[PDB]
Formats: structure tokens, C-alpha cells, sequence
């Protein structure tokens, strides 16, 4: 199982793997801090390359509570 973010429920799903909790996005901190941003996967690698794009995974499963929100949470 792993994470997301999609808060509505919790955000731990996409089994499949095995794999990481990715979420990419666009703004992190002051344009949106407060939804979102963010979508997410189930991953299939976090590498190095980005513009100014937010990128995080993180191998586990969940990883992830930060759902956060405006503060969390």
C-alpha cells in the first residue's frame, strides 16, 4: 500500500508495489500551501532532474501522513 496525498479519506493506497510514494507538483509554500498542489503516484523512481516543480518520494509504503494542508492538517 503506500501513500498519496488526495486528502478525502486517508491516502494510503496503490498497492502494487513495492515502491514509493511520489508526489510532484508545482508550488510549495506560499501560491497554494494550503490545498494541495499535488498529485501523486505510485511511484517508479524520484531522480534528479527538475525545474521548479516539487518532487518527493520516498520508498516504504505509506511514507506519508503530511497530508497537510494548511498547516497541517
Amino acid at each position: 500500500t503506500k501513500c498519496y496525498v488526495t486528502p478525502d479519506a486517508t491516502s494510503q493506497t496503490c498497492p502494487d508495489g513495492q515502491d514509493i510514494c511520489y508526489t510532484k507538483t508545482w508550488c510549495d509554500g506560499f501560491c497554494s500551501s494550503r490545498g494541495k498542489r499535488i498529485d501523486l503516484g505510485c511511484a517508479a523512481t524520484c531522480p534528479k532532474v527538475k525545474p521548479g516543480v516539487d518532487i518527493k518520494c520516498c520508498s516504504t509504503d505509506n511514507c506519508n501522513p503530511f497530508p497537510t494542508w494548511k498547516r497541517k492538517h
